[PDB]
């Protein structure tokens, strides 16, 4: 791992370990959320935004985008570390190396993949929250998961948004969330779990 | 494909073809070059966003989400029609489906992944275009394709969204596009593919 310049300014005390390079937000979540469900090794970091540590020269060195999470696989394809960000390939690459979390049916396993990419200024944010909102809401009409009986990448991708989007005080009123039936039931379901618990305070802000 | 009923707005004239319901829009065009380049059989349909026709209940059958681009595959996996929205699933779907545009290697390929969801109000649309041509232009220094000799999906995503983005006049000098060397010659050599050069017009507008 220190062929990664990340390293030298968030040193891995855990060179076998999975690293993460993340914030507790709804794009990190998903990735802390996955780590957690699949029981995989993890040590988290911390990336502080308040004093630009995205835009370090070592942050750069792993995401050039300046985003989290990231991660660094030690233990990658070939038995080699694999660095790799973007929240999407991250959810799949790491459904694949555990054989979890995804579904068993190869049609709906391209149909869970659509699921990674869902998700006047606050006029704006409020309709469009509801009208993502709504599309969740038919799709989970009738189904205990987005993809049915089975609890998938596609949850872990969804339900950190949601729960932030009712985070603060008047949020649920703004979207008419206690209006909706099946997307307040789903996000119960999700937040029971304890993976999902977990995940969704990681890393320590 | 009768169980579908977006046919019923935009018929099949050929159903045992890939159906595309589309705009050639940045997102849009990803597809349609996708399906040019595997050599795909494929039907083009143009989604009148003009009249609203996203938002039909027929367009929204298939993708509740209401967005461009969307496909039914009627030879899809356990050959059953699979209907599938997100270019990066659709991408990632016509990919496996040919064994074309993805690297060999398992690291690469996940690499590959992180490209398909890369990209005062004209002055912000103006920073952020620049700080993504950054990006790009860093990796793409010493390299042919994105990934390196190989042209994948992670061109096909992109090659569109940045002939786009200095189509208009005016363009290339507010992103000081003359300025870069790297992405200007990447961009000359994926529009001097013939599929890049057909899927950029498809479906007619």
């Amino acid at each position: 791992l220190s062929s990664f310049p990340i390293t030298k300014r968030w040193p891995a005390q855990h060179s076998d370990r999975i690293q993460l390079y993340s914030l507790p937000t709804p794009n990190g979540v998903k990735v802390s959320i996955m780590l957690e469900e699949t029981g995989l090794p993890y040590e988290p970091h911390a990336i502080d935004f308040g004093k630009d540590h995205q835009k370090t020269p070592e942050f750069l060195s792993l995401n050039p985008n300046g985003k989290i999470p990231a991660i660094i696989d030690p233990n990658g394809p070939g038995d080699k570390p694999l660095g790799l960000f973007e929240s999407g390939a991250i959810l799949q690459y790491l459904a694949e190396k555990t054989g979890q979390f995804l579904p068993a049916d190869p049609a709906r396993r391209w149909q869970t993949l659509q699921w990674l990419h869902f998700q006047r200024p606050l006029q704006r944010y409020v309709a469009e929250s509801k009208r993502l909102l709504g599309v969740l809401e038919a799709r989970l009409d009738g189904r205990q998961w987005i993809m049915d009986a089975d609890y998938t990448i596609a949850d872990i991708a969804t339900l950190g948004w949601v729960r932030n989007l009712i985070g603060f005080y008047g949020a649920r009123e703004l979207v008419a969330f206690d209006e909706l039936t099946h997307v307040p039931a789903w996000l119960e379901r999700g937040l029971a779990r304890p993976a999902v618990q977990r995940g969704l305070e990681i890393p320590k802000r």
